């Protein structure tokens, strides 16, 4: 019952780029009267681009009063914006924990992935300067459908040619748990017990994400699955 995989959400889990999308997306919001906060937000967190703009344009009743092209063009003032806060991030940005597990799970013959629905997640992991350990990095430009549907999840399984039931997910948002759990893999949730009840296991930060202890916990899981 050995672990094949240990697959990562980026935001909140790698690097924190939750509060930059905020600002990106806050920016082009108040363009057409809709002033969300970082509570609404909260529900724009780990969503693809596009599905994110809906869901912004939705809290103004407005969601289908513009043409896709006209959401192309507002998407792209978006990004345009986003890329350009990102590209200001450095090592020093990786959260807490993480290089060191990243090291342990390939010492232990393990394979990562990366399940993110951000098609600026690459330029993200360079900027951090970890690109290189990362096996299989799922392309959200192909992904059909956004957390908690499991897709994400089972694009880098299928990428790493790895079986779910193997798999470790972690995330810290409740939807992203759901899509780990629905993928039928080990959830790791990092934050607020209360909002992250699903997980198979929840850890208060990424400085607990420690390796022993998560296998230890992976093992108790697997014989009780
Ligand atoms: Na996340
Ligand atoms: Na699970």
């Amino acid at each position: 019952a050995m672990i094949e995989a240990f697959i990562f959400d980026l935001d909140g889990v790698i690097t924190d780029t939750a509060y930059y999308h905020y600002m990106a997306w806050r920016k082009l919001a108040h363009k057409v009267g809709i002033d969300i906060d970082t509570k609404f937000n909260e529900s724009l967190k780990g969503i693809s681009r596009m599905e994110s703009l809906d869901r912004i344009l939705e809290f103004g009743n407005k969601k289908y009063s513009f043409s896709e092209e006209e959401k192309v063009r507002m998407a792209e003032e978006k990004n345009n914006y986003y890329v350009s806060l990102i590209d200001e991030i450095t090592s020093n940005d990786i959260l807490p924990g993480i290089e060191s597990l990243l090291i342990d799970v390939k010492s232990n013959n393990i394979k990562i992935g990366l399940s993110s629905a951000s098609k600026n997640a690459i330029n993200v992991l360079n900027h951090l300067g970890i690109s290189d350990k990362f096996d299989f990095i799922a392309d959200a430009g192909k992904c059909k459908n956004n957390k908690p549907h499991p897709e994400i999840f089972l694009m880098s399984a299928k990428g790493l040619n790895v079986n779910p039931q193997n798999c470790i997910g972690i995330e810290d948002a409740s939807a992203g748990i759901d899509a780990i759990n629905s993928a039928n893999m080990f959830s790791v949730g990092v934050g607020n017990y209360e909002n992250l009840k699903k997980a198979n296991l929840v850890v208060d930060s990424t400085n607990q994400l420690k390796f022993e202890y998560i296998q230890e916990k992976y093992n108790e899981y697997i014989v009780r699955r």
